[PDB]
């Protein structure tokens, strides 16, 4: 009768959480309760830490070759259960099937890359990864393989509001024949983050979520002696030059901005229509309207709903504030009415114009199906505008001039630059993960 | 009238700064004023930063080959003027001629290794990953860098800090120790004569304000420091909080474990030397040892070997150990020895009574052997920074490992033993990165980076080598798809 | 029965061969026809080349990660189908089950090694060499490649050869042996099952005419071959003529040296296992040995150990050496043994008159040991390619080293001794790259082929200098 | 009275040659004899080979660090005496002082690169990867970059542990002789390097002698193929970067002024006497309209002796080359080639007796015409016309051989398409010379060539 309760993988076995609190998780396409995620109590977290500590020596003594073979078996199991992970992601987040396939494929690629550490290879001890509360980012497949192959135990803190997607990964891991107790999964809220940061045994912490929470976790770990490699997915700015393919550029902008409800980290929400590119706004709005707003499981689901109704309320408030500041809303998704899924948190494609740095929308990470366009007079102005924002991870430029692309790539301080590509390196791990999880 | 004053290095040219406050540099062997250094004001520091910024683009657009050739020319000049720098160091810092020679030689070796950096600076590319899709990976410099060197190593620390930044395309602002800037000025003159373009290297002097400026200024992207723990932690908390990576090899305290299964002779000599070498004025020194088993009974031989070392001026023979750089350091070492004696540590050999002939006015202190030490003594808690050996006799090697782990400043620890199983067990349970076997102090070679560990070492990336390049170079990836329709 | 034919593999379909000329595959244990291999005609080879060329662009533009995934799935299928490949090899080539198992095992190991060429395939770049000027190099596939394998190792050699060309982004046209094509067809079927794009791999069967076509066609970029010296030299010369880059292991001759200061029993066992291993049909066979000092007086123990070898069919147990590849091979081996005997070389052991109960019809030849061999004798100059061991008598290490050097196409040998100075002397004086010490076969892995060198071979560099000033 | 003779180099001593055959070194600026190069006799070459063999073992036994320091001292000496090399080049080959200095700097950079190499030369399954040297090596130099040829071969051939027997350009031996003197002064063991002068007979001898394990050559395709065949016949290592024509594509969107300037500088630079010389160009689309301005820019070049200031291009090495280029231009005109600029009958005031040849430009050339087949190696730029990028790509690919190809354009799509579809080893974008010297078949390839590999494997735990 009652919705199913998730059982945390602690001590090498899935055990029912005895906590009193149970955060109700609702399907974002219809706001129907699908499961409850429990807040890990002090006793459960202590038991998970003890399990990780007891599993650390065995997994460490395990030769690097054995760990690599175990990770290969896990990758094979993922390949077999790929559709299961896709369905889980589509159900929890309402994300389009194709986007779930892409996410699981990227996770598989990251796992296989982690497997290539055969010759590059001591472990630190117990490690933990903190996931964002926005969407079921595939951070487990991104970080857990590195800590594993390096010889460390991992305590993954996934997005409590989407536990099944991660629980299935731990199930497949246990099926991979790995030592029982190496991986532990705990859920909850800021309390669990505080616990993880305070505990001394944990040596490393990972976070890719919001800038505020990322800086908080970084400072807390530094004070409590933890190496944190937080890579928060801050805003992304795209400079659109006139000498570029209009149709392809517009399609890429629409997809990267509203794809998966624009909830992904590298969502290109911000754009810059420099050099008479302003004329492309009508076609952009037309392409946005052409997106089939529908549940991620049904066909024609170019963009899905928001993770939670609170997210929809936040997006509506942000759009209202932007409109109050004099920003013309050329496209309004607040009044979207999806047939058959009205109860869902669906928010149609939203486009904001004449936004400037003074606008709140520019100073706030929307993390939704909203796009903001800016205008400049020269390439140098766009470069300066992009540099002025300290919260930036990746940027893209669309142009057919080699000198323009060179100048943009060089003079721009962003670490990741894209030429004719909306989202370069969509992963934000990597080579530095070895040095991170080792010493 | 005016003792020789060291000048700044602004815009690739030496000039006298506005000296509103002097710092008296005294000869350690005689405590006589041999030089003065001015307090650089905001104006000179701003001018130096502006010169670094203006020189950054030209030096960055310069090919790495020409940079390596400039580094080779600088290394050649060093090799030519090696004895000059050796004498300057022996005069100003107080170490022996041989110590300064070895220092400059290690610096020259590091510079040579840095000269061969072509392959390391080469990026990566993955073309045709997808139809009309390409992936690039370019390494680029961070920008302006800074380096704060201690007084213990007037040459090694700069010859490790500034040449890497130079060859990597970055501009470097060196801040040498106000107590021993002469060697730094000589190295700067040599680098200039090498052929490096003006404006790349700049040098400012100061006591505490220069560090504050270097940390607060935003244009500086990287900072390097070596010295005491307090100053290192201060610089780190300032830099990292201001948005700039920092690497600090703070003051270390190496624990030399002795095993009964050793020859005892070469190891006793090496312990006596490292504990008292260069008056222990080193960022990493073997001023601490742990005796297990027969090592405890071996104390008389250790005391005898310590007595053998004679104290004399660095420029004269028989100078197995030199004087303290400053009289305040001598007073501090004396107070630490007195506290150790009071706290129950039996000092088998008191070095405070030794006096050098003809140089009594200098800060000379003989070899001090402090046995029966335990974690309750202050000599264990506080680093001595002097020719003192802190010996904690332990009945079992487990207690020795526990003590070495408790030490918050265990940058590098070594164990003397001919048995492989003992060294393996020691390295297993000891929480120190640089673990040496049958070696007084395991020092990193020019081929790999520093492998630091406890409070005595912190940073995002190591000083020099592969991780050095990683530190002084970024990694920007481009995903270009030059397709049509 | 109709003796089922060996159908070709062009494009994504195993098209049947319309050739009129056919060769009957005979089982070496009973000389019974078991299959018919076609002689591909001009039209079939042209169609195969067209398929390879059409598949080249898509396979090249595809991410290297996809090719690595395909190779991983192929290696997995091989792991699954190990027994089938082993049985097919034991049936066609006539080797023992253990021999085919080890063959497929080495093939799988090399496939795994090649699967990790991802980092090697990455290029290099130098940013801002001059103002607004950059430099970067792109590693690209050569185009269409071809392979010619010998009658030995019908699975190991292809698994070492074609996967490198595949991962490098090239298309491969594999020409299997005229005698043992079944294993290659099974490997191709397994690869196709791995999800590889159709048309990337093509297989054609035929006699020397096929080699002539492969060497003459211009679209072919690289060719690889392993086998006898004559065929290797011919293929290399023809490729150099038509401009094809050819890498061939022609120095199949191998010499063994045994000093009196060595482990007698172990050295003798290793020599008996290597020389007569798999009927001594492998190219890199230690069919020649130089006995120095007490090795002459040990030679009786070598003969005693060789007598212990049980000549029996591979399918049956206790099979140390199987039948020869063809009856003509047995005739040639017998003729060479008779010539050596006539030349004065004493036949301390004879196997020509061996008769395996129930398999006399086969080409079984027992262990043969020839002594008193001299450089002027034919048994030393001619490659035997069989279970025959030629033994030359020398007095000092210098004599054995000179005998080894006299054979320029002898890039393989080993020395048995206990003194390090003697081993260093042997390694230095001997002009051989692969020099073993107390090992029968010096790393069977041959080279001029694979590894990073294989990537370099199957790839090219394009230095790109671009200065987007304005 | 009698011009000086060119000395040999055997056993660490510049011994005199006893041959009777002597070639007069004519100054290309005035055709005045300034030297006499002899042809090495059989006995002299045998003595040189014997000295190389006797020096091989000692030079090889030394550690990589000793050879590295020797090469560093040699590089320092070169840097000190760069002006002497530049003057010798400008005197013998007639090359401009600026171009000679640039060539010497490029050679010094190559030497340094050879020095920057790491210990790579060295390289129960105990295994080793000792990469021993080959033996006695040799090299043949062309008339394009004679002073730099030895700077390519000596550093690597020596640091790898092999002795070298150089065959410098008989018409430009002074530069190589000065380089060898500097090398000897650097402190290298006597007999490590040897030098002999001669002609095709000498090349035959070198390729035939067995002690020669490896040989390197650059220049015309004919001599390249001949040496390759004759070396492969004797079973010895051979490597040669065959000279070939470079095709400089020019799109209409490219920078007209800059493109024309760079083309006129590269094609006519040093009278086109460079293996990387951009002797051919392809004007795509509206680029055809740039022929008049191209001819104007060519005319703007200042012809003068290499030793005089403002010399943009020098004369030809020998008058035979002048007659050859004149005959080639005549044949092209006869076949219907529409010439726009003719500098054959150029009379440089003060140096009329020299081999000076003014800039020459030719259009309407077709692949079947001799202008497109025969290599000019002179101040001649044949211009082709095309309608689309595909036509230019196909024309460039049809070339039987090519070392470098450049495409001037600002569109990244076109540049990438050209670089990917082209079949040339070196591709340049907005640069007529992709690489100062031919790197395509050294660095890594040179290390792999001048050395071998021995995979000593051993399982010696039982004894």
């Amino acid at each position: 009768s009652s919705v199913p309760t998730v059982k945390l993988f602690i001590g090498g076995k899935f055990v029912e959480s005895k906590s009193d609190k149970w955060i109700d998780i609702h399907n974002p396409a219809t706001n129907e309760v699908i499961g409850r995620v429990p807040q890990a109590t002090k006793a459960e977290m202590d038991a998970a830490i003890a399990s990780c500590k007891r599993a650390f020596p065995a997994w460490a003594d395990t030769s690097v070759l054995s760990r690599q073979q175990v990770l290969l078996r896990y990758q094979q199991l993922i390949k077999e259960n790929l559709k299961e992970i896709a369905k889980l992601i589509t159900l929890e987040q309402g994300k389009t099937l194709a986007d779930a396939e892409g996410d699981v494929f990227r996770g598989l690629q990251v796992v296989e890359h982690a497997c290539s550490v055969t010759s590059l290879m001591l472990p630190l001890g117990v490690c933990a990864g903190i996931a964002p509360f926005n969407f079921p980012a595939m951070i487990p497949l991104w970080m857990f393989p590195m800590a594993m192959v390096c010889g460390n135990t991992f305590l993954m803190k996934p997005s409590e509001r989407v536990p099944g997607a991660t629980m299935l990964l731990a199930k497949l891991l246990q099926d991979s024949g790995a030592p029982d107790g190496t991986l532990n999964i705990i859920h909850g809220q800021h309390e669990a983050v505080n616990f993880i940061c305070d505990h001394p045994d944990i040596k490393a912490i990972s976070f890719v979520g919001s800038n505020k929470a990322g800086e908080y976790i970084f400072e807390r770990g530094s004070r409590h002696g933890k190496r944190v490699q937080a890579n928060m997915g801050a805003k992304n700015h795209g400079v659109v030059m006139p000498d570029a393919n209009k149709e392809n550029t517009l399609n890429q902008l629409v997809g990267a901005a509203f794809g998966a409800a624009g909830q992904r980290c590298m969502a290109l929400s911000t754009a810059v229509l420099v050099g008479e590119a302003k004329k492309w706004l009508p076609e952009l709005v037309e392409h946005a309207k052409n997106l089939r707003v529908n549940a991620g499981d049904q066909p024609g689901a170019d963009l899905g709903p928001l993770i939670t109704p609170q997210a929809k309320e936040r997006v509506c408030n942000l759009i209202d504030s932007g409109t109050k500041e004099g920003a013309s809303i050329l496209l309004d998704g607040r009044k979207i009415k999806v047939k058959g899924y009205e109860n869902g948190n669906f928010v149609g494609p939203t486009i904001i114009s004449n936004v400037k740095p003074n606008m709140t929308c520019y100073k706030e990470e929307i993390f939704g199906p909203v796009l903001v366009v800016l205008e400049t007079e020269t390439l140098d102005e766009a470069i300066q505008i992009v540099n002025n924002n300290p919260y930036g991870n990746g940027t893209a430029i669309f142009t057919t001039n080699g000198a323009t692309a060179r100048k943009y790539a060089h003079l721009v301080d962003v670490g990741q630059v894209g030429v004719n590509v909306p989202i370069p390196v969509p992963l934000p791990y990597g080579k530095q993960g070895i040095q991170f999880y080792t010493q």
